[PDB]
DNA sequence: AGCCGAGC
DNA sequence: AGCTCGGCT
DNA sequence: AGCCGAGC
DNA sequence: AGCTCGGCT
């Protein structure tokens, strides 16, 4: 037939064709396991075929972009479809070589997605298939115990096996699905209206905002399920289209939010914050290749994606050049990208290398994490719902991404401005307005009307045939920059001559220099209509979706960037006050601890008690019987959620030296002044000290760039 | 010119053409170096190409294979060579593209290697050109401090920096290379006969021998100026062809029969060593892919040459096929390779685990490494010049490898044999003779003459058309055996017609049946012939090289594996006398040790001194003037090449409580009873017990692995 | 001619 | 990638 | 139409 | 690989 990764049904094309089914597959790995799955007998009535991944949208696309889409006419020409064709008479269904598609992908969210935009391929081209069953799905379980087909079944059910994906079933796990194929094989129903209006609702841009009330309205469901104590509900035999998309798609819909869109507090999104938490976990002195930091994310965070959207999520994270990242949490040791592709010129993420920047663990402080919520997966602690930076990193870096229904923007923001306006909010004043700051940005940048603004870059009259450009606007990358203005400038276009005679290229690695050669006239010309504008010198950024999860996993659309400022003041300052308690709390027993120990030491010197031979349960009864209190420290993080004096007994006997007695009482001593110095401070001060480390690094490490 | 890999001269092929050179370099990075070093200026008569590797070696090869080589005829079109042309007159050289040729390699010594590939290509093909300095040669520095060009000439001069190949040195580097080329630049001449004599001993197959005797010579010669304190003698101005050859290819040519040519000892190659001290210092609890080994391997045993060798090597290690590993010391946890195509079929290693077999650390006693001398590489320690395991593994494994002038070859032989052989010398007998065997071969081996044996498969007659082949001879593979003997007796060849109608395959990843299906009267004739002979299942087995470097470093010639045994057995009991000597030191160290800490805490609980409050000096003088040891075990570690009473002094206030003091004095009566019981065994009986450990998990292994 | 394996 | 190097079928 | 990025 | 998803130029 031509296409070398199918696998085609022996009776596909025949005379019995209308009893085949093709068997459209996630991923290759899933079709070896269906391959393998219905071995020699299976060949002959079905097909299989892999799809590389999310396929296209084809009811909002364009002509071209759907005749030119290669799964797309492979799935035609496999199936032997005809776009425009209708299927009811006998003689119509002779041209087909396949009666069925049976979609078989994983058990996850993202399985569901593909699910959905097939049927969404179906029901745009023919409707006369999918309303007389045409489309059927093969489910796999999830989880094992007998077996379970999604995680909430599972719960509420509640040797336990997890199955990430097809690709962990495997040998005679596959045989066994398809010996039984009652139970794994489910027909999609169309039951009326209600189907039509729930695929559009899915797959239409026209229904963007029906679609974001269709996600609230869950949202909310589920919270105030999730309040009342309800169960979750669950699928997995016949399924409306309905009935898959509100219960089943929706929750790819849901998740697909959840993982693009940010949070308000620490900035972040589920992957980052997971390599986050595992950078700060390993702790790394030396820098580390982007590949195996991966793997190692994967392992400690509980990361269930594929490794090359963690490898560009780090290096995404590592990205220090003009119009990225203000201040990158990760170094980019290694090509990360340049401000001339944009990024798209990084370097392989086997060959390059990165580790915490110094500022990491200033802004998102140690002690902070014993006030965090940590998650778990399957019994392992991961990683928090947030962290809480000491300054809003969301407005720093500039925090984007796209859901399904709503989507996020915000530009960067000057971190010395931020913590200007977090020290005028500890001062009891109002904050200032911020417009978006770009790192080593020298253009300038402008605000039009609410929430829109003019990026300007920089363009000089260096004589009467000369212009030199030392800056393009943010985002605008100088390779484009030049095939797309320049290049279309120098030599012409159809409809436009030539304006300029000559340019030449003065760049560095982070900067942008064009010298441009025009006539006199021409460049009078240019000058009267403006440089920034024939140039191409000047774009509009309008943020009017600043969309955010906010500190109750709400999502929340935010007007003004000074609502996300003073939502992240309020929480941090009080999280602030919440480590005072825990300071003192943790110093008030660390200070016990040393004082029961210096009373202990110093009465077995000065000969109050003797230890030697003392029965063990005899010691400890007599310890407890003379006041001795019990570790303070594990009985008080304990308390948090037989006696134990062991902390003064495994001592060493160079306790009792001379030295090591005076040194203990010191100890002692300066460890109750330092519970006396901090219970005077106030958390305000706690943050002032923080912000005062954060600038004091951050002027050292931005000079060290610059020098650099 | 149509061949992308090179940058061209701008002046090549013009009528400055002589005056251009033609920098070939080894590999691209050094390609990229030299493109770099020459910049704007340098281009015009300097052109660069690259090398993949070493180069095919023209003086004996086939025709066919020189006319199909890329390179060669790469290099032959871009310096614009004519086969079988004598350049002398301007006529003649008025056809070259380039005047000159500067090889640009590493400083090591497989550098080398191509250097003296290409001068033997051009000696080959043109001595016209290489009379009359038709070759340079661009050295770079080894290491710097200034600059030095080898190792010795380092050493003997004695910030450091250590040059591994040419990508090592980068940017400015580069550019300071090409600005003085003075230093850099060496012209190679020819002397006379003695060139000549050179060049063809290094690369001419008719000249082993000489080869042999050559480096027999410098090696003899190297350990006697060794052995009387004379330095190193080095090279880097003009090189004659004979001085290289000499003074420099043969260090090559020393340090691939060092790497290529395994150790009596413990049958390794100083690569593979290196892996298994890696694992050994890991001690992985779980698997590990071979490319992270890979990597772990190169930084802890220092190890300088490409990854790709590496891992591939670590792959060797693991395989447990037939024909390959007799117990393989690392565990094949992937696809690591099979049967049917003799390894040929394994995965990629990134995508393969593997650890250590729980009999490698039998085999290799921890306590023995003790024992060794470790290596050092720029003041890290690294990993021992051999290992001693129980038994000669260099017989198990059949170690085998190609130097240069000698070559080294063994076939397997069995654990069990092996054992019983050392068993009966320990029991003051003679060896039995051994033949080879492979583990799960199901043919037979046998004796023929010296050194000489028959392998052969198994092969039965069914019935009047059938026979059924069960097995093949030791690393005949599956697949080979199947395209190049079955299938021609089937299809027939234009010489011989077919002798066999039809044959199927039942064949196990692990085992081989074939069904073959025959007329009456050619199974008669066949079996008239005999089946195997017929059939292709008996091959010769000739081993007459077993070269192997003894426990002195010294490369030697072995004509029976009986004396391969007996030299490993004197060594090897030597080294079990040694162990118990070390062991008697460690353990009454360890025994004095657990004397004084009874006394101490003995004498504290008695009463009989006090030390709360007693001054660090002041207690340290006391206890030395009371007769306290100082810490036996470091001072006897230390021996081997203020007082330390520490040990006692860090011991926990516990110490002093009546169930330590018991517990303690336990230990003290249990460890001078160790030392009593170890001191009344036999080294022999020392070496008795790890055999019987090791045959008892290699049941227990084994058993394992056919169960599974 | 091809295979064996540590190297380029 | 296609090759080295020596022994051997 | 294309860009932005975490996913397939 | 070529695609999703929403906002915006
Ligand atoms: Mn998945
Ligand atoms: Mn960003
Ligand atoms: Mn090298
Ligand atoms: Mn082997």
């Amino acid at each position: 037939k031509g296409i070398p990764k199918l696998d085609d049904a022996n009776d596909a094309g025949g005379k019995h064709s209308l009893e085949c089914t093709l068997i459209l597959t996630e991923g290759d790995s899933a079709k070896s396991l269906a391959v393998s799955g219905l071995g020699v007998i299976g060949r002959d009535r079905y097909g299989v075929f892999p799809l590389r991944g999310k396929i296209l949208n084809v009811r909002e696309a364009s002509h071209k972009q759907i005749m030119e889409n290669a799964e797309i006419n492979n799935i035609i020409k496999i199936v032997g479809l005809q776009y425009k064709k209708s299927y009811d008479d006998a003689e119509s269904l002779k041209t087909l070589r396949y009666g069925k598609i049976m979609i078989m992908t994983d058990q996850d969210q993202d399985g569901s997605h593909i699910k959905g935009l097939l049927i969404n391929f179906i029901h745009h081209n023919w409707p006369s298939l999918l309303k007389h069953g045409f489309l059927e799905e093969f489910i796999t379980p999830i989880v094992k115990a007998l077996s379970f087909y999604s995680i909430p079944e599972f719960d509420e059910w509640k040797k336990i096996k997890y199955y990430k994906g097809l690709g962990t079933s495997t040998a005679k796990e596959a045989k066994e699905y398809f010996a039984d194929m009652e139970r794994h094989r489910i027909l999609f129903r169309y039951a009326g209206p209600e189907d039509d209006a729930a695929i559009t609702l899915a797959f239409s841009k026209k229904k963007i905002d029906d679609r974001k009330e269709w996600l609230t309205n869950f949202m909310e469901d589920r919270r105030q399920r999730r309040l009342h104590g309800l169960p979750e509900q669950f699928l997995y035999k016949h399924l409306t289209y309905n009935d898959f998309i509100n219960k089943e798609l929706i929750l790819f819909s849901n998740s697909d939010n959840e993982r693009s869109i940010p949070s308000l507090v620490d900035g972040f999104k589920p992957g980052q914050r997971k390599v986050l938490f595992t950078c700060f976990k390993r702790n790394d002195k030396r820098e580390v290749k982007v590949a195996q930091l991966a793997g190692s994310v994967a392992e400690m965070s509980a990361y269930h994606h594929g490794e090359q959207a963690l490898m560009m999520t780090i290096v995404n994270l590592a990205q220090n050049f003009v119009g990225s990242n203000n201040i990158n949490l990760l170094q980019p040791i290694g090509q990360f990208g340049t401000r001339l592709h944009g990024g798209k010129d990084a370097a392989s993420p086997r060959y390059i290398f990165t580790m915490l920047s110094t500022l990491a663990r200033l802004l998102f402080p140690a002690v902070d994490d014993n006030l965090l919520k940590f998650l778990y997966d399957d019994n392992q602690r991961v990683e928090p719902e947030w962290y809480i930076p000491i300054i809003p990193m969301v407005l720093i870096n500039g925090a984007e991404g796209i859901g399904t229904g709503w989507a996020c923007k915000l530009p960067n923001y000057d971190a010395r401005e931020i913590v200007n306006n977090v020290r005028r909010m500890l001062d009891g004043l109002d904050p200032h307005p911020m417009l978006p700051n770009y790192k080593n940005f020298k253009g300038t940048i402008q605000e039009l009307g609410q929430n829109q603004y003019a990026v300007s870059g920089e363009i000089f009259v260096v004589d009467r045939n000369t212009v030199e450009i030392t800056e393009l606007p943010v985002r605008t990358w100088t390779q484009v920059y030049k095939e797309q203005v320049l290049e279309p400038m120098l030599n012409g276009t159809d409809k436009t001559p030539a304006l300029i005679s000559d340019y030449k290229e003065y760049h560095t690695d982070t900067t942008v220099k064009f010298v441009v050669k025009m006539t006199e006239e021409k460049l009078a010309q240019a000058e009267a209509a403006g440089l920034h504008k024939v140039f191409k010198l000047q774009t509009t950024l309008t943020c009017n979706s600043m969309v955010l999860f906010d500190h109750m996993g709400c999502l929340k659309k935010y007007e003004t960037v000074q609502d996300i400022l003073k939502e992240f003041f309020d929480l941090r300052l009080s999280y602030y006050g919440l480590r005072k308690e825990w300071l003192v709390g943790m110093l008030g027993a660390e200070s016990t601890k040393l004082n029961n120990q210096a009373r202990f030491i110093l009465e077995k010197i000065q000969g109050k008690i003797t230890i030697e031979n003392r029965s063990k349960k005899d010691l400890i009864q007599m310890l407890v019987q003379r006041g001795y209190e019990s570790d303070p420290v594990k009985a008080w993080k304990e308390a948090q959620e037989g006696p134990d004096f062991n902390y003064i007994l495994n001592m060493s006997l160079w306790s009792l030296t001379k030295e090591k007695v005076e040194e203990l009482i010191k100890q002692r001593d300066a460890k109750g002044r330092e519970v006396n110095d901090l219970k005077r401070k106030s958390p305000s001060d706690l943050w002032k000290e923080d912000l005062a480390a954060f600038v004091e690094e951050l002027d050292k490490v931005e000079s060290q760039e610059r020098e650099d």
